[PDB]
DNA sequence: TATAACTTCGTATAATGTATGCTATACGAAGTTAT
DNA sequence: ATAACTTCGTATAGCATACATTATACGAAGTTAT
DNA sequence: TATAACTTCGTATAATGTATGCTATACGAAGTTAT
DNA sequence: ATAACTTCGTATAGCATACATTATACGAAGTTAT
């Protein structure tokens, strides 16, 4: 069909309208689905519902997460819907089976994990140790953890901070201007303020890195063996390395990860977000203020991190013994 | 017509998409609709809005509640939508009778109900009346009333408990790990501390019952007319029974049921939930604390349980009393 | 057209799906539009945009409120849309002229008025006088004002209160169950609690009226010359009479209305709502609690009663002199 | 084609549907689009999405802001929608470039701006520098800066003020009745108290100006090079002039403009609004109090003015400082 | 040189929220009028 | 010529109204147990 | 009877918010099993 | 026969997930100034 080619061509022409990660996962899903189709001699593009049902069942049978299976469907759905074709999910075979796969897995324990929390106590411990070190690695890392926990920004937001994004209060606290986040793309964007402590941590790093040469440098950059910063205004510190700082800081305190292969045996990119969310809840911060903290315009995900603070809470118990 | 045959096979094949309670209600509604149709010379499938409209008006004439009339309409919508067919509710005729029937029925003052509060006033009365009775079922029921008040846990939830789900903490207080979640984006297991007095009751029951003798054994079990427990791990105590414990306990104090045929004359499955929440807000406890105690996230409902408390009477009452 | 007749016939068949006031104003607008069409020899049913534009301009030219003109359009729009025909507002002639008429009127002062406030001070004054009277008129009226100001219910909500809708707290305060309001039609509905003062006022009235004979009596009923109540379970006190109580209570204190013909020279049905809203704001009640008070699920109308509390507010002024 | 001729006549005829500022921007955009089309051999009307897409990409290449690119697109959407024609934005091509252009531009860090804060630090500086200067324009400007700080009133709003809109209260404080509303569901006239020091300045100005000599005379008026005021009541001082007072006042202290061509180097119309709000939140004032001071109901905006204040730094900063 | 400390990348899995269309201001710059 | 505007055009920040009902507001006429 | 105190009604004008579709419990009642 | 269930059906209250992305998680391979 002429129209389908056109629609696809249009989406590719302005591919920059979508996150690069959407593209990353579009192609990845397409590769997996392409492969399954080839293994079973099946037309892979206009995808047949029943074929899609077999494929979701096969993903299930490989032991894949409910959420990852929803991903494979999601991209297939997007590829079809933006083509002008009907979505696989538009048929019952796919709809019902997706709902069924979720029900079976969930009803056998499957649960979406969350990042191991990096909370205030963790931050103070990390800091009590590393604040002394005059190494470049250590000063940078300590400053990044500070920002992460102070501001609750995602790591991709942190790696985009430019030195000119930083301003100041009369009070002396650093403010970091963010524009783009996951949930938001604006020109006015948001301001996130650091405490006086974290501001110092960040001053130390600026000072010692020489990022402030060009004010269009990324606040965070790489640091080599010899301890020399490598500022850039065109290459940011990969988010993979910020994941690494979290894994190294965890390793520093708790030693090496298990042999098991499980996710979340050590801190990761999101660890400071669930942790600072959680600390606020427990100090009585109001639910709106928590949402303002993490950029959350809606209430449900925040309830869904105090999710697992829901431990022994024991209101009724006290009531009972008196 | 061939399409809808496919769509109905899609449904039987992926029947595990829905819980067996949904299928139950689906089947029940179809039975009611098909009867009505036969008795009124109407084709039952596909349904035509004129016939669906008369049917909903028959359901109103019959005294059925509005939530009930919605359910019949819902499953009819469901059944037709899961085939290639138009839903009744997408017709102007059925859409207007639902509106007409809703408001009509509220004007004659049909009232949504809820569980009769089983409170602390009531758990002392009961304890008082059978604290030190040595009957093996009097011991079981007393324990279970404990767990239901303390943990505001649903009834199917208490059915599932086992002895392997019971650790300890300060004083003795038992650690009931749970499946309070049957959802993906939701806690990976929750936890409930019993009081010391209630931990004591779920001790004395474990003695007599002898449920410990297997980990995989369910906590609550059947107890026959000879006061002997009958542990199992393939067979959990039904919800209807746990219901029964509550009604029996009501009969104990207040005697035989009021005989209107009405609902919520005795206590039922939820009475302890309702009661505990009310007790909890009476002594002042953060509403979102209450919300976490029985795993609510949709305050519409908990609100309805504590409405007639004096602590909830609102701002105007507060102002007026100067 | 056959379809248009059918659609209209369907709406009339289940007319009870719409408020009777919608019907009242449908016919009233139709009468006015019918009349204008007859005066200008114009087809009145499928209404021509340009004819509708002339008619809105004529309503403007009679000096009618912007909001009343929006009403005439509203019903014309509804009559057409529910017929299956295009709305007048679907054309530019009508759209643009409506927007223009609003702009001209507003840009010459026109503003939507609000009810004269009946606030706490007013209620205490009214009460300081009438609380003594043992007349039936006075006891009833005083109790209605109490409820109005205490609960913020609209008068139609107040006239629907049945004696069985009333319950109690442990604390001794009356609760009044509402089901239907303007913005809401439910079976669970809402509970509104009276203070201890208003509860007394209401006790006096119940006591002295004999409404509590049949518990399906309307809490408020008429009272004749001789001071004898006339309870009914099938005829409520007209909302026009509740408007009258407000006008009489105003007259009692401030004397007779002007000669001017202006609306809101004396208290009316909504006077206690804007007044209690306003009092809450000024005592620092939180904006959510205000919304809970008046049944308001959204924030804008409440801002739009503290609307005209916005008087001399003078935060900046204090700042300036120090 | 005849339809769109009707639709364009509908528009000229009801041209008062929109403000003359909307028409201005509409006309401006058409001029830009038509030029671009001629210069690029494209039909200007109806617009085809391919051509609109290239045009928006030309607007991005030209350095225009995203709010600006939206405006061009908006008026194009408007113009076409008010004819029987499809909007550009309803095409997949233009929809994706707008997305692409938005995020693209935020990544090179284009930043939404706002008025440079004219604060109390700045109104003392100014007063200091010209408190007791006897120049008739130095007297006018000083007064007006007063009114703008004190009342956070927009500039067109201050233009409209007259002497007949000025009563009194405690000490002298002037009573500026206003048209802060140009909306129906909105206050029926508002009110602003000036301070005593500022009331003094709007006294000394009325002396010299001689504006009192007619009620209907506008408060602020033109003052020629011979230090003589020129009252009018048919002619209000333009907004561009009131702007000018602010820039002049900036030049006074800081000298000639920074010469980047940039925006918000001096103060402008809104500077006093911005400044006053910031000052108001600095000394702690309920946010919704601030919101009422300049008639906001959409806190998105006021938030943006007080972001870098230390009192607004958020919960995390508060927790971290123990 | 070997090596820290990356980047790049693939597949795997969590998170996150359900909008614009009109109207005001900003400002350089050209037009107007009386000093 | 120039101060001190006003008018303008193009660039951006700042805001409010439409839609589909459902309700109250009030003067005026008909009703009914005193 | 005249009259308070309505009801009914018409036209006029303000107010008010942008949802369900699945899954659990309630309970009388019939079925089952061991005392 | 009966207590004490379980299973059932029909009646209602109580709840949670789908959708379209955009992001992080982490092991493993290629890179590069020391």
């Amino acid at each position: 069909s002429d129209e389908v080619r056109k629609n696809l061509m249009d989406m590719f022409r302005d591919r920059q309208a979508f996150s690069e990660h959407t593209w990353k996962m579009l192609l990845s899903v397409c590769r997996s689905w392409a492969a399954w189709c080839k293994l079973n001699n099946r037309k892979w593009f206009p995808a047949e519902p029943e074929d899609v049902r077999d494929y979701l069942l096969y993903l299930q049978a490989r032991g894949l997460a409910v959420k990852t299976i929803q991903q494979h469907l999601g991209q297939l759905n997007m590829l079809h819907r933006r083509s002008g074709l009907p979505r696989p999910s538009d048929s019952n075979a796919v709809s019902l089976v997706m709902r069924r796969i979720r029900k079976e897995n969930v009803d056998a324990g499957e649960r979406a994990k969350q990042a191991l929390a990096f909370e205030r106590t963790d931050f103070d411990q990390v800091r009590s140790l590393m604040e002394n070190s005059d190494r470049c690695q250590d000063i940078r890392n300590l400053a990044f953890l500070g920002i992460a926990y102070n501001t609750l920004l995602r790591i991709a937001e942190i790696a985009r901070i430019r030195v000119k994004d930083i301003s100041r209060t009369d009070g002396g606290r650093m403010l970091i201007h963010i524009g783009r986040t996951k949930t938001l793309v604006s020109t006015a964007g948001v301001e996130k303020a650091l405490s006086l402590g974290v501001t110092k941590l960040v001053e130390r790093w600026i000072s010692v890195s020489g990022v402030a040469d060009d004010p269009n440098n990324y606040l965070f950059c790489r640091v080599r063996k010899n301890g020399v910063a490598a500022p850039s205004a065109t290459s940011q510190l990969s988010t993979r390395a910020l994941e690494g700082i979290f894994e190294a800081t965890h390793r520093l305190i708790y030693g090496a990860k298990d042999d098991s292969g499980q996710r979340y045996l050590a801190w990761s990119g999101h660890s400071a977000r669930v942790g600072a969310a959680r600390d606020m809840a427990r100090a009585g911060v109001s639910i709106p203020e928590i949402m303002q903290a993490g950029g959350w315009t809606n209430v449900n995900i925040v309830m869904n991190y105090i999710r697992n603070l829901d431990s022994e809470t024991g209101a009724m118990v006290r009531l009972l013994e008196d």
